[PDB]
């Protein structure tokens, strides 16, 4: 009843061009079995959305990577939010929600926007840049570590640690084992910066520690919650901004619409998140026998959700393979859906919005003028290098 496929969604060939294989996965049926890794897969929007929104049946506390924490030891102490289920999830989630809240965004927006404008001004003086290193990486690194309250020294560990975390959700392939082999210095830096004395007053990390006296989290839970923001708070924003620049370079008609109405900047970034989905996949583990899309899945089975595929499912989206900055993006699953839906989404959207706004107001053309190189990661999609020429408006 369930089609079995040999597609390896964690292979370099798949990463290099995933979209034909994602169509094969969608069109094979609502639920597939991936023989390479002995997991179930769902690649259509309907089933991905259903799985995300049933956390009791499709839990997170046995890990959201391939590994089942009931069977194997986690490679680091589990996240108190990403790898927890309700009710344990609920109060740590509330703390991070308040730390990264709508009200917090007001306190950081002016500085984030000023830094985005300053970066584009700097880049226009150079003309020919690498939109990854010099823009997609450089801009988040110029605002988010400061907003965290991190010291200056050791920040070179942040992107490597995030890539390690992302690779470690994958299967035990070469990408994962090489990441773990190289992990020790990055883990040591990150774990140390999570301690309260190392986080500057008023920043995200200090605010997490300040919540330890409300009864929502204890003092010994705050370092792991800081760790969540150091794990998740940079690499997907980098990939999303790079994806947005890539899209504006490949679809010049959309850059022209953005220039003509810069208030489209927020939705142009949201559409980039749908179109390139920086987080491609997450797993759940079944806690009982369950019927999903006409399939019976036993207890204790891993279920791989294809978020990027769900965001390009023609059953849900009109012309899913077009980048359209006025698309109604509401409902895409690039940030997840339901109780675990990205708690940092307002930070990511703020950064993406103000960077695309600066581009919309200052740049007349973005032309690729060198070889584009892909960055390979078991769970993240994004570019390694994006040589562009920026023409000033
Ligand atoms: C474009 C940028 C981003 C993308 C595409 C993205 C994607 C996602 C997705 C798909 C999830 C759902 C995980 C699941 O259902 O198992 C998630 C959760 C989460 N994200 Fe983001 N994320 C981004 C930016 C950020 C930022 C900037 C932060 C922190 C400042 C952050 C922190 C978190 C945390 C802590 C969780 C776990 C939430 C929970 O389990 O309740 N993310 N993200
Ligand atoms: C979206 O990716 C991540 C990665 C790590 C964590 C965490 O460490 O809590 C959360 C989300």
């Amino acid at each position: 009843t369930i089609p079995h496929l040999a597609i390896d969604p964690f292979s370099l060939d798949f990463f290099d061009d995933p979209y034909p294989d994602q169509q094969t996965l969608r069109d094979a049926g609502p639920v597939v079995y991936l023989d390479k890794w002995n997991v179930y897969g769902v690649a259509r929007y309907a089933e991905v959305h259903a799985v995300l929104n049933d956390p009791t049946t499709f839990c997170s506390s046995r890990g959201v990577g391939l590994s089942d924490f009931k069977k194997e030891k986690p490679w680091r102490p589990p996240s108190l939010i990403l790898e927890a289920d309700p009710p344990a999830h609920t109060r740590p989630r509330a703390v991070l929600s308040k730390v990264l809240s709508p009200a917090t965004m007001k306190t950081i927006r002016d500085g984030f926007a000023a830094a985005a404008d300053a970066k584009v001004d700097e880049l226009l003086q150079r003309g020919c840049i690498d939109a990854i290193a010099d823009l997609a990486e450089a801009y988040p690194l110029s605002v988010f570590p400061d907003a965290m309250g991190l010291k200056q020294e050791g920040r070179e560990h942040l992107l490597p640690y995030a890539g390690l975390v992302a690779n470690a959700f994958g299967p035990p392939n070469e990408l994962r084992q090489t990441a773990i082999e190289r992990s020790a210095p990055h883990q040591a830096y990150v774990n140390e910066q999570c301690q309260r004395p190392n986080l500057a007053p008023g920043g995200f990390g200090a605010c997490i520690h300040a919540f330890t006296d409300t009864g929502e989290i204890t003092p010994d839970e705050a370092p792991l919650l800081v760790r969540s923001l150091l794990s998740a708070g940079l690499d997907t924003t980098v990939n999303g901004i790079g994806a947005a620049v890539y899209c504006l370079a490949r679809f010049p008609g959309e850059l022209q619409r953005l220039r003509s109405d810069p208030t489209l900047a927020r939705n142009a970034f949201e559409e980039a998140v749908r179109f390139e989905s920086p987080v491609q996949t997450f797993f759940r583990t079944t806690t009982r026998e369950v019927e999903l899309g006409g399939a019976v899945i036993g207890e204790g089975e891993k279920v791989l959700m294809f978020l990027g595929s769900a965001n390009r499912d023609p059953r849900r989206w009109s012309d899913p393979d077009l980048y359209d900055i006025t698309r109604k993006t509401s409902g895409h699953v690039g940030f997840g859906s339901g109780v675990h839906m990205c708690v940092g989404q307002l930070v990511a959207r703020l950064e993406g919005e103000v960077m695309l706004s600066a581009l919309a107001r200052k740049v007349a053309a973005i032309d690729i003028d060198g070889p584009v190189k892909r960055r390979f990661n078991n769970t993240l999609r994004g570019l390694e290098s994006l040589p562009v020429k920026l023409t000033p408006a």
